[PDB]
DNA sequence: ATATGACGCT
DNA sequence: AGCGTCAT
């Protein structure tokens, strides 16, 4: 009762770009906007594969791991823009520098957290809390949230989606008690009004669209962005989540999407998120330990306290290229020059880096993954990284992993190498 | 033949 | 330290 945490604590949005590869490359080549297009990276097998798709071309049921060849039955008319190679791999520089754009404007706003190239999370409690006192208890205009979408809402006693879209912000709007400046609901909404500026501002300044989740913690943050993508915001309030997690399959939350989510599944003989409501905190315990146990109690009634990091800028700095199939890497001298080509990279961003950031990674891991393994890594092995040097970290890499090769000659490398993955971390202010 | 980032477990 | 998980 009134000694219950509710999760209510916290205003936190996530804000990720709409087909954000796809729409680096239309503001670039303005034949692409508003077309069926799609990004891929190589070319040679099967078309190159697809890592990005603009809603035009996902209506023909173009998705993301397809080969272009693929698409392109699906759609004949789809266009496709490239990813820049360099040094016999896809570079994705464009992309992290875009990426940059839009981070340095969300950081105007409030603290972030880099979630992803193209998404952050936004600690907007205290932002919100300032805008409160600038309001002056006046009631918020339908005005402030044209792309506001209230989950839940409408209900009870239109047939287009902006109709439906107004009618429930209506509803919502009417319902507010704005006298009250520690009401949640009051605080969501006037997190919605920021994140309405903050999204109008990225795509003022940079061309960008994105869409944005309002709530009172991460996971139903992110929950929310994805529920009327593209280029709208969704604010879900504590109130809407039993009725929200009533038929949401577990897997569509945030780390349940893999091995623990169908544990949860199979051994509790559940489908939807809102059934975990029904086990105690010690049974939730014992079946997935004391972590897991507890994080599903809380988040299963919509409470999460994970914080919004501040950063803004990802932890470490890396480079990694597969070998599949024939291509896989079977002589020592190929094995050392796609080391050199990943350090080559690797050099170049570290630099940046260090000039940008002010600082320096201290160490180096490698990691291979060999043929026959299904494993993203087969094998991590590290060093020192002392020096900014593309032929001294591939010298060094090579010296780490050489141990791995067990093959009788000279020359060969066994087993073959499926994997190359250079990765700078520890890093140190500079 | 579906680049590379954060983080947990031991 | 090195491996496993989840993710975009
Ligand atoms: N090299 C590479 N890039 C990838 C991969 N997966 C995603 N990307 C790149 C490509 C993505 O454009 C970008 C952002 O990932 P999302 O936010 O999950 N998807 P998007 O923004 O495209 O569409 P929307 O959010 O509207 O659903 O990360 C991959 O597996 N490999
Ligand atoms: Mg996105
Ligand atoms: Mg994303």
């Amino acid at each position: 009762g009134p000694h219950m945490a509710t999760g209510q604590d916290r205003v936190v949005a996530l804000v990720d770009m709409d087909c954000f590869f796809v729409q680096v490359e239309q503001r670039q080549n303005p034949h692409l906007r508003n077309k069926p297009c799609a990004v891929v990276q190589y070319k040679s097998w099967k078309g190159g594969g697809i890592i990005a798709v603009s809603y035009e071309a996902r209506a023909f049921g173009v998705t993301r791991s397809m080969w272009a060849d693929d698409a392109k039955k699906l759609c004949p008319d789809l266009l496709l823009a490239q990813v820049r190679e360099s040094r016999g791999k896809a570079n994705l520089t464009k992309y992290r520098e875009a990426s940059v754009e839009v981070m340095e404007i969300m950081s105007r706003f409030a603290v972030i957290e880099r979630a992803s190239i193209d998404e952050a999370y936004v600690d907007l409690t205290s932002a919100v809390q300032e805008r409160l006192q600038k309001l002056q208890g006046q009631p918020i205009s339908a005005d402030l949230l044209p792309s506001t979408y209230i989950e839940g809402l409408p209900q009870g006693p239109t047939v287009q989606k902006e109709g439906m879209r107004k009618q429930g912000l209506f509803q919502w709007l009417d319902s507010l008690q704005i006298d009250n400046l520690t009401s949640p609901d009051l605080q969501l909404t006037v997190g919605a009004v920021i994140v309405e500026e903050m999204r109008a501002a990225i795509e003022r300044e940079t061309g960008f669209q994105c869409s944005a989740g309002i709530s009172h913690n991460k996971v139903l943050a992110k929950l929310a962005c994805g529920l009327n993508k593209p280029n709208r915001q969704t604010l879900v309030s504590h109130g809407s989540v039993p009725q929200l997690f009533s038929q949401m399959p577990i897997r569509k939350i945030r780390s349940l999407g893999g091995k623990l989510g169908a544990s949860v599944i199979e051994i509790l003989g559940i489908e939807y998120m809102g059934e975990l409501t029904q086990f105690t905190e010690s049974q939730l315990q014992s079946h997935f330990g004391e972590k897991n146990g507890s994080w599903l109690y809380a988040m299963c009634r919509g409470i999460e306290h994970d914080p919004v990091k501040p950063r803004q800028l990802p932890k470490t700095i890396g480079c990694s290229k597969n070998f599949p199939g024939k291509t896989a890497l079977a002589t020592r001298e190929q094995v050392q020059w796609w080391l050199l080509q990943l350090a080559q990279e690797l050099e170049e961003r570290l630099t940046k880096d260090r000039n940008d950031n002010d600082r320096v990674a201290t160490q180096l891991v490698v990691s291979i993954r060999v043929q026959g393994d299904k494993r993203l890594s087969s094998l991590r092995r590290c060093c020192a990284l002392t020096r900014y040097d593309a032929h001294k970290m591939s010298h060094d890499a090579f010296t780490v992993i050489k141990n791995c090769n067990t093959s009788g000659i000279q020359t060969e490398w066994s087993p073959p190498l499926t994997m190359l993955f250079l990765c700078a971390t520890k890093f140190s202010a500079s």
